[PDB]
């Protein structure tokens, strides 16, 4: 096989994001001194499968996966119906007298990369990143409604001004490429999404961060999430590098895992994906609760010394600031 | 003092969980050598506010808090509305026509005990006790709707039966005095309320458990509280007393924190008074969090092995057993 953009755009993204994913964890393998461990599952030719990847227990990396998950289905009308408060584009409305409720159920094909890493040293930060596609299909399974879903984002424990930089940079640059507009708009998105209402903050300091995204020719917005991609390894190894050798106290690590606690407090209360994963009756609870650190703590009333560094963490995390250019 | 007797139900139960918020904990502080420590905050002329007793790195309790909060306000149909779904008199009815519904709100007055114990051992189980009163106000300040809820539950991470029969009986024993009937159809709302449905079990053994109870006198009801509170530090303290100095590996403590992530998993995504205080302007978010447990842990797909203490807690959260004489 050649000349690929000849190609779907659905197999496109799957194949980017199969080849990320062992870019990715190769990357990651580099600089710990365990590997991460695939397992594939199916529902063959019905609706698709995936693989899942994950490291446990590292000199480096306490617990973290990169996922991949496709999706041929059905969607109901009535499903159909509820995610058009996000969606716009979509279709199929049961009117006011006219819409197209075809019943039925229309078609649909669902790809993506899912990534959480957690790292073992305090001062190493996690990280998220998901690239992801959707899209229904006309009576002849060609794209009708899509878009593009993705972004990444930081969050340390102990904030570094150096690593908020080059992360925040490095995506910029990515999507500066493309168009200067985005960068901005997607940070503040990220800012956003990330915020933990009853804590009045952000689980970290953030990224890039987008959703519904249709705005230009997939071809060119699968040129786009490859960049952004790239941005991942040069940013977040070099972070984790010059990080998880600095020496830790049991104070330290309290803290990381109080900061581990507002993690899961954002995933399992505030977290879309999350929440509609662990409804779905048969869905793979252990794939998608991967995002969950393998430790947390939750102190009554803690509050840092002001001036602390761990305070220093929560002017950002409750004030969310500027990090390049 | 008056015939206590005399007083309007929302005085006699505010008094009550007064009471038994101090006796029950003298009585923990009677097998640990730290004590609690309180915190009393206030709504002012609003009423009424709270208090809070916390425990923090016992040598038998490694967190816990015995929580009493009182509040007098104001339902908006967010809420006369969507509380509805769980009690069935409630009532400001925005009608089809008829029925006469408000605009204007009504006055209520709720108040509570709310307690979660988490011993540092792994043998010594985890409980909650939670005994509440809620009522709608006539324009003349008596009592239109109300009800009780409440319970006890124990949640071992390793299984001891005595402990799951001394809990049950004692508790059974409170509900026997007043109607035979209660403790079964109470002892089923438990095992059913605290079933974490994507893992397909209960965090504990379960105990007792109800919410919207009116079907008696209040004062009844008031007199069946008193007795149920009365279960508790009888079976607990005994429980905890020969289960304290067990002694216990590291292998032990990791599935001690497994099952404090499954308690986690509960509260965050499943617990409905946890997610009412999490969405309702001015709750004091470390009072309704301080349920978690200092440390949980998740690992990706862990199973224990077939025949082993762990896989007996499991035998008994995945498929409910009766506990009683």
């Amino acid at each position: 096989p050649q000349d690929p953009r000849n190609l779907p755009i659905r197999q496109q993204m799957e194949a980017l994001i199969r080849r990320k994913q062992a870019e990715i964890t190769q990357g990651l393998e580099s600089i710990d001194t365990v590997k991460f461990h695939a397992d594939t599952w199916t529902r063959g030719n019905d609706g698709g499968g995936g693989t899942s990847m994950v490291i446990q227990d590292g000199t480096t990396f306490e617990k973290g996966g990169v996922n991949v998950s496709v999706v041929y289905g059905q969607l109901s009308p009535a499903a159909v119906s509820a995610m058009k408060a996000d969606h716009k584009n979509l279709r199929l409305p049961e009117d006011p007298k006219t819409g197209l409720p075809v019943t039925d159920g229309v078609k649909f094909f669902a790809c993506g990369l899912s990534m959480v890493i957690h790292p073992v040293n305090p001062h190493a930060p996690t990280t998220h990143l998901n690239y992801r596609y959707f899209e229904t299909w006309n009576q002849d399974g060609t794209p009708q409604t899509w878009w593009f879903g993705g972004g990444a984002d930081l969050t340390p424990s102990y904030l570094y001004e150096e690593d908020g930089q080059l992360f925040h940079q490095l995506h910029k640059d990515a999507l500066d490429k493309h168009d200067t507009a985005l960068y901005p708009r997607f940070k503040k998105w990220c800012d956003e999404y990330f915020y933990i209402t009853h804590r009045k903050e952000t689980r970290g300091i953030g990224g890039i961060f987008f959703d519904d995204y249709d705005e230009r020719d997939p071809q060119e917005i699968l040129k786009m999430v490859e960049d952004c991609f790239d941005a991942f390894l040069p940013s977040y190894l070099t972070i984790v590098k010059r990080r998880k050798d600095m020496p830790y106290t049991k104070e330290e690590q309290q803290w990381q895992a109080i900061r581990r606690g507002r993690y899961v407090e954002f995933n399992l209360i505030y977290d879309r994906g999350t929440q509609f994963g662990l409804r779905t009756p048969g869905s793979r609870v252990e794939s998608i609760l991967m995002s969950l650190p393998e430790h947390a703590s939750w102190l009554y009333n803690h509050h840092p010394a002001p001036g602390s560094r761990e305070a220093k963490l929560l002017e950002v995390t409750t004030k969310p600031r500027e990090w390049v250019k």
